[PDB]
DNA sequence: AATAAGAGGAAGTGGG
DNA sequence: TCCCACTTCCTCTTA
């Protein structure tokens, strides 16, 4: 199955979600989700994986923070935004 | 307060 | 056995 971020990078390459996350500077990396639309992509990110439970944002985000030691997603300091390490973006 | 974003320990679940 | 890659739950902090 897919890893979260690859979800997230695939949505930003096809376009398919773009009221709910997009590119700030894509040559950077950087991407921001909706303030008010975020929770649709979450939830289309559960019923992808199959879980149990409903995903809400809060946990996505949960996930999406132990990627900050192993650095495929970091957490960039502006709302809601996010960074691509230059591998997961080669990749 | 109400609302929202942000945080992480810890326990539980998947699929190797 | 025991790590993967989250998911779920709970309690909290910051703005
Ligand atoms: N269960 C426990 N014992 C426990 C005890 C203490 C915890 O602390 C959590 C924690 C620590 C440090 C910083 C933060 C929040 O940071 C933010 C920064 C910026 C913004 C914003 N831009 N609005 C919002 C939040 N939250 C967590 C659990």
């Amino acid at each position: 199955k897919i890893r979260l971020y690859q979800f997230l990078l695939d949505l930003l390459r096809s376009g398919d979600m773009k009221d709910s996350i997009w590119w700030v500077d894509k040559d950077k990396g950087t991407f921001q989700f909706s303030s008010k639309h975020k929770e649709a992509l979450a939830h289309r990110w559960g019923i992808q994986k199959g879980n149990r439970k409903k995903m809400t944002y809060q946990k996505m985000a949960r996930a999406l923070r132990n990627y900050g030691k192993t650095g495929e997603v970091k957490k960039v300091k502006k709302k809601l935004t996010y960074q691509f390490s230059g591998e997961v973006l080669g990749r």
